[PDB]
């Protein structure tokens, strides 16, 4: 699609991962998703107009362009490729497969530079391309995806979860928040052996006894708005009331185990439909920015168990 | 009144509870009141349109006409009696005591059809008429009412919870989530020994060991929506702050206990004062209309102790 | 200023604290703040329209003007000083310094005169007043403040509590909920010794096993509104997701510790900044009344360790 | 009989309840019981010799003889009646009639003259004749016990608890430390309506979240060693793995709930099954003298509810 | 050898599982080890003296000879196949291969006739071959074993459960209460990808938000007693202390998730290292007497997750 | 005295801390105390022999004589100095005041030759001297005592505890499982703001919320046996019941928080009292040996805070 002609020249114009990055986790690159919503998406602004510094006692750096040059000292460099639907590029809106594709050709070009990708905005769409994107350039390599919504998502066989289930991409699942569960989630749950932890399950167990989830396989996180309750997360379709905390979601997040983050996708908002304070500050806008910033930090602060090390 | 006529008219046309629904809990029928609230009542409306899929893994059905028959397979019919006050059927308001007879009569023949009635919106005076008109027909049966408010409202003599207690209709009375706690609160409290789970202490002893309040007689589940924190359901008269989520809310209302459920009030919600999202959808309605989703299904599940059963 | 001539003039008119008030721990005066915040400030007179009625079985009584006479039987007396600024006294907005004399000069004489300060508005810089207040009049007694904000609010040599830590009239500070901490937040905090409870760290210890913070200092208690989720408390300058809960800050606040209240500081609150129910009541503004509540309750009922006395 | 001739000579010629005493819990009663049990009883014993300083700062006062002085500071009073059976006084043994005829009438005594009964050692017999005694001095009166084993011990007909629920002395049975019910046990539990918390039940809720168990009616506490783990308590007959720690026991006990205690019967210890030090002093008799000393210590400071007093 | 002749003749004397026992779990089979230990095994005998209830609401039925009805009503029947070294059958001394031979036979033609195999005593040998003598059989059947130990013992090539994660007859192993973790035993728990938790992390993350383990596939439970604290279980080789209490064994037990049980080993009991009451009875006896019952009982209860089902 | 001349001999013989040894934390001398305990003193051998991997996976290396080489790898050297008193040096019993110089002179020396002392054995009055013996050497350094015992121990002038505090040496006290506490312990703990977890108190609030003490000054570590509870160290004078389990005592040990650790004193065994195995073994040397072990890992990983660093 020529909407995403202005974006896509220039994340195949970023200079590659640096050499000094060796063995470390990221860099982290992010891009806004509108596959969708409407084509207003104040997501992505509003984040990179958002304080800098994270829960742990770290610091997010954000770059336009290259090269993204490695610190020794608690900062963290984010590449910022801007919104992928250039706007004022026509009145045209973009196709499902045309988002797709956009998405696709991104993220696989920024995954192959060695950049962490990071979508924000859109339907959840983007789930479905940029592990894709990954398993077509790490073949080899196996992917669990730790999914936050409200509803499992995979009773539709169009569906950007199930999809990656059928087409078997996926070699775990892990479904974090669910509190809509219909008949037949709970049939194609079973035929993939997707673990899963409701919300009254979550809630009955104990929040502080969910310490971490455990993972060798690179993890995918697929954070849908809908996860968080209605007072914190308005802004989704078909709301849910009982639902996570900002802070319960981030706690649950800093339990996600694994060698790499394969990517991460923020979805689920509509302007259309957030509760807005008397400055016109949407209340969903405020609440996703601190989960995206935890969640590059996640990136860069990645492994398996929680442990005793060093001296 | 005239206002109830079409309605009224409705209930006593229903065809009573099937030979196949002998031992097993409900059905549910349910109506919406609007006592002491604008004539606009959209809360019954809101929930007869949201997702049918529950916390526990069951699904709702919903049918405005009988007859209602019993289910092999997680299905649980709810019988819509729709409005209590016939909308365009005149100006008038009907009174304390039109609403009183009116909820009386319909509460009376839905309980001697075999339904288990759910009242919707009001002020709460449901609840008087409701386990009064429980207490009519089962004068043999004691009853016990778990009531969620802020407030104990037992202070005023004409408060419904009161009147209950003077004329000495109920054998028991759990007050949950109270933070406003006034001098003749403490003094109707003692007289009645009522049993209470304040804000503070509820929180304080931890909402994970809250896991059942056990019960031998047929429980009466009066919700006001003061309850909640005005973050969640800031749809009510003098909101206090400080109160229970909606998922607090829903943990403590799947551990009661009982026989039988002979009736529920849900009450509180003033649509001019809601906080509403952008697309005007209203914050509390979203959350009452899981909390009534959740105890109908509670109408259906509700047993005596948390047990280990069957092979 | 000449703003705050008709205050003043009313406060050291003031009759001081009775001889039947000696050991016991009060009385409280209160009184409007608002530096660096509009005009409008809607939060004092909020305050004194809510229920009198706190969590902790006692209640709240409120004279305009004297003589505060000492009750035997769970009455709680408030001393209303009114707005700082006096309303229609001009259209001159008061300097940083002349609201800084201002309120020295009122918490001076209040403290003296036997009566416990609790401003309410303002953007925090009545803090620093408030305990140099105190600390002029007794030069002996060391102070001891607990800080509840998102954000340390001590990397700025300008900054309120920043200022009494330069010029070393505090012993001790006691920072809650924090969740934006900069690189200059940490190197501050290392300087003084400050002990913090970030969000983080408060959520995964558990809140049930924070019971009280342990003080035999006289404790000044700073609370900032942005310590609180943006749900609860969305009317503040740069909101900060994943905050307290207004219960969360309730419990909190009640395991304060100490010998006797100097003073207390809720700020924070803008009203063109809150989220508005359709009766044009602001959340915020919900939220803080109850904390200004417990708050009162605290400088009457507050001691060292949580104990088993009496028979 | 006239084994317990010296011993009963001596009981009813102490000098009655003092006049300072009026409307203060207490005073406290103290003998050695001997049913079922070698007629070596080295419990007794063993206790007057232990320290006197209680877990809560309390501290126990021996007297051998009267009058028992009432203090002002932390003071507890105890009355040492010594051991029911006379040493030296034949080769002959008591039968059950007889060590029941004989608990009769010193618990009676001790009863109606002011002092809180507390019986050592024996099979739980005593339990029988402790509550009957009070029965019949105080018919008006109605009795709640709560009861600590491993096994309900109520299948038989001649149980001393079930003789007490088949007369009908009983309001309440509440079952603490269960992990050997039998068939029979649940038949007779669910036709009296027992409270019961098993040991899988209490461990499984945690410990720390069972803070007390409310009552208003009169409390007897019956205490079997065996509801303790082997570990703690080896010194029973059949004894059950899996069962409370002394600290557990302690935990709970502190947690009973009541207007005043009419009794305490510490039984189910065998000298002949004890584990033992190389110095041959007993691990259960250690076990067990802490336990009588906080179970005095409850006699003086039973209440209802765990509340928020005084200023 | 000659010395389980007499046993080995009766074991493939049993007649086989009825066909009532369908798809319902067990029978169980029960026989008695001691490769490693003294010739004087009491263990055994001391478990059929003991009481038969279980902690849950069940009973044990045990018969020497069958057949083994299939019960309607919470019996759960054990087939006692006795000692399997013949007592004096002559002075001699088993070896290593001698037990192991006799141990894959006998679990062998138990499995194949339907029964659950759980062997008591010995040094755990009997773990290695049980699940091999189920693997033979169930070749398809893929095999998951549960291990309680103060110590991992897989450090030894010829350990038994190396051994069996050398020849890959494992799916997964779950290392429960390790405490003394060797340079060796973290290389060879790497290599096999063991799940563990230790000691510290158990009890640092709380007993009771431990609900379960989750598995599929069919699970041995291998028992060391050593997994216990010496103040419960002394009788072992090495002591290590700060481990399991009973009741905390008894718990972890309980959340074992799986299809059915493929076999039960409960060894490291040695009378020559045991701590003995007056009446010489052991201590360990008692406590491990606890754990064989309810893991019978977890050979007919055993499941998947831990829900909400049935009406 | 001439029964401590070999071991002193030895003591000051020793290669001082090497230069690799630097900024580490480090290295631990060990020697036998045996003040107020009877001449046999099998604790110290006892712990030699025992295994040496520790809970947290690291490893102990123990050498008789050095130099004792500072390793790159998991691995803690141990300096076995041997028993003070020498066996077979003569019939005579060295005194109060014999000890303590012995004490503080081996002590002294080993402390400015880079070595942390742990004394083993004993009544505890090498906690005296020690600290002493690093007061005297480190006059600018200030000390905190973390301190585990039934029993505060600070009633008598003469106590080790309040000598300490009455030649005011110590910064801080902190007394952790105290169950026994007198009227004098309540004036002596107030005098000196000494900071006290009762037992009762610490199990109420929760073990598993007990994460760390937090300390900036260096930690001394007293640990009398008493604080454990009888089932798992009955080798101590005047037991009390309701104490820690070995696996509490560690969890609390695994909290000190300090810069380094000045010095180790566990005592309070008496071969004499404890119970044994039929092998002859000592419960309490099996307990107390696994928590000299971790105490001498704490010396090699003690630090402020439990943090996340790193990457």
């Amino acid at each position: 699609s020529h909407m995403f002609s202005k974006f896509l020249m220039n994340v195949k114009g970023v200079t590659p991962r640096g050499s000094d990055w060796a063995n470390r986790l990221g860099p982290v690159a992010l891009f806004g998703y509108g596959a969708g919503m409407p084509r207003r998406a104040p997501l992505l602004d509003f984040f990179l107009q958002s304080p800098r510094d994270c829960d742990h006692y770290a610091e997010l750096t954000i770059h336009d362009k290259g090269p993204i040059e490695c610190p020794p000292v608690m900062f963290m460099p984010v590449l910022n490729c801007g919104q992928m639907l250039d706007e004022a590029a026509g009145t045209e809106t973009p196709t499902s497969d045309e988002w797709y594709l956009g998405s696709l050709e991104a993220s696989t070009e920024l995954l192959e530079k060695g950049y962490v990708p990071v979508s924000v905005g859109g339907d959840g769409s983007a789930t479905l391309s940029m592990v894709e994107a990954y398993k077509r350039l790490f073949p080899s390599d196996d992917i669990v995806i730790v999914h936050f919504s409200a509803r499992p998502s995979v009773s539709d066989p169009r569906s950007p979860l199930r999809v990656l289930l059928d087409k078997g991409l996926l070699k775990g699942v892990v479904s974090v928040g669910n509190r809509q569960v219909s008949s037949e989630d709970r049939k194609v749950r079973k035929l993939h052996k997707m673990f899963y932890m409701d919300m009254h399950a979550i809630y009955s167990k104990g929040l502080f006894c969910i310490r971490d989830i455990r993972n060798d396989y690179p993890v995918f996180i697929s954070i849908d708005a809908s996860v968080l309750d209605p007072a914190f997360a308005p802004a989704v379709d078909s709301p849910v009331a009982g639902g996570l905390s900002t802070r319960d979601l981030l706690h649950i997040m800093n339990g996600i185990r694994g060698p790499k983050v394969v990517g991460i996708d923020v979805y689920g908002y509509n302007p259309d439909l957030d509760v807005y304070r008397k400055d016109n500050v949407g209340l969903t806008a405020i609440a996703l920015s601190k989960i995206i910033k935890e969640g590059i930090l996640k990136a860069y602060s990645i492994s398996t168990h929680t442990e005793e090390e060093g001296m």
